[PDB]
């Protein structure tokens, strides 16, 4: 049964029920040509809509945006269309959704970019990761990331307008919330970590420039829409594909923090740590985050119901967000609720594919 998990939260302009949120996942299951949400991803996300807030896998703002093949983008006609039968299936069941938004920057290949040019960043250094294309017969493979090409000054008013766009979109598509991916190495994350960012413009070197973007990303769409319709995910401790937080990660973090909280944002989402190790967040730290910021504080990363309740019960974040255990576990809550084992998780399925390993997992 718990004790906090399974309470009602106010998360900006909606209600969750429970504290228990579905982590944005991406699947690469979407139709290409086009980038667009199937029936198949419909179906998905209706089956985990008991979530307290269901958070999307992440979508593009634009074609450029683009870095994996089979991820959805909220940019075209065909592609607002199906998200908007996605988020109604959500809906019919009585759940919430967000949708994150994200530009995966050099974190990309030309063969999937606008013409089959070089991807964008900050600067223009090879991420030396591999990201996901697809073969000739539609299965996921692995491909070294192109080299970037730094972004001019005059185009960085259009990043945000993409954003701002695609936040505009996403209202009519009908999702709750919005959530602005800015962690795990991507363009706004490129842009934050000093060590992905060489500009010597006003949008690189010190914290103040390195953050710019993404804070005038913030305040576009909260004008688009309203403040407390807006999340942001952020993973400031660590390394994340190859990008790391500078040497003064903790500093730079809370200045983040202290100037999200100035817009009053619906949420601030917390990636702790990337798939592989990284160093737990000090409860300290957790406290100093948590005085800085006045909205709902989701953590994430390796998190287990007893993790959740310790730190919900201290007051340090309001609600988690589970990755692969809602992968393998659409009735999650129920399960979560009633202490009921979990079904196992099959990795070699999580990334591409059909049916199998994605709308194949039992609910009790
Ligand atoms: C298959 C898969 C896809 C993911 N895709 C996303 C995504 O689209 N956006 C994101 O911010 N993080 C993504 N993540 C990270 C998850 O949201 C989550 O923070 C992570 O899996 C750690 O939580 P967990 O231990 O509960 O799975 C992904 C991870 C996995 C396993």
């Amino acid at each position: 049964s718990a004790e906090k998990l399974f309470t009602p939260l106010k998360v900006g302009a909606v209600t969750a029920p429970n504290r228990v949120f579905m982590a944005p996942l991406t699947r690469l299951r979407s139709i290409e040509p086009g980038d667009i949400p199937t029936p198949l991803m419909g179906e998905y996300y209706r089956q985990r809509a008991s979530a307290g807030l269901i958070i999307s896998e992440a979508t593009q703002i634009s074609a450029q945006a683009k870095g994996y093949a089979g991820a959805p983008g909220l940019h075209s006609p065909e592609q607002i269309a199906a998200w908007k039968k996605i988020t109604a299936g959500v809906h019919a069941e009585d759940g919430r959704i967000a949708v994150q938004l994200w530009h995966t920057g050099r974190i990309s290949h030309s063969s999937i970019q606008p013409g089959g040019q070089a991807p964008v960043s900050a600067s223009a250094l090879n991420a030396n990761t591999r990201t996901s294309l697809r073969d000739e017969n539609g299965n996921a493979i692995r491909v070294d990331t192109t080299t970037p090409r730094a972004l001019e000054l005059d185009e960085i008013p259009g990043i945000v307008n993409d954003f701002r766009q695609a936040v505009a979109n996403a209202r009519e598509a009908g999702f709750d919330l919005v959530e602005l991916h800015s962690a795990h190495g991507y363009l706004l994350h490129q842009f934050l970590s000093p060590s992905s960012n060489q500009r010597t413009d006003q949008y690189g070197g010190s914290v103040e420039n390195r953050a710019r973007l993404v804070l005038e990303v913030v305040d576009a769409v909260c004008n688009e829409w309203s403040a407390d319709r807006i999340g942001i995910r952020v993973s400031p401790i660590g390394t994340f594909q190859n990008v790391d937080n500078g040497p003064n990660e903790e500093a730079d973090a809370l200045y983040l923090i202290e100037e999200l909280a100035k817009r009053g944002i619906a949420y601030l989402h917390m990636s702790e740590t990337d798939l592989a190790g990284g160093k737990p967040y000090s409860e300290a730290f957790r406290q100093k985050v948590r005085e800085r910021f006045h909205g709902v504080i989701i953590g994430a990363g390796a998190y287990t119901a007893e993790k959740a309740e310790d730190l919900i019960g201290k007051g340090l974040i309001d609600a988690v967000a589970f990755g692969r255990d809602y992968i393998a576990n659409p009735d999650l809550v129920a399960r979560l609720q009633k202490k009921a084992e979990l079904n196992p998780q099959r990795p070699e399925s999580f990334y591409g594919g059909g049916a199998e390993g994605y709308t194949d997992y039992p609910s009790l």
